[PDB]
C-alpha cells in the first residue's frame, strides 16, 4: 500500500475518465 | 507580498484561464 506509487494511479484514472468523457460528448454532438 | 495588488492578479489568471477553456471547447466542436 505505497502511496508514493499510488498517487499517479489515480492521476491517470482521472486522466482517461476525463478525456473518455470529453471525447463521447464530442462524438455526440457530432 | 501586498494583497490589494495581489487579488487583481488572480482575477486575471481566472479569466484568462476560462477564455481559454472555452475557446479550447469551441475550437474542438468545430
Amino acid at each position: 500500500f505505497p502511496e508514493w506509487i499510488t498517487i499517479p494511479l489515480v492521476c491517470i484514472y482521472m486522466l482517461s475518465t476525463n478525456i473518455l468523457l470529453v471525447n463521447l460528448l464530442v462524438a455526440m454532438f457530432g
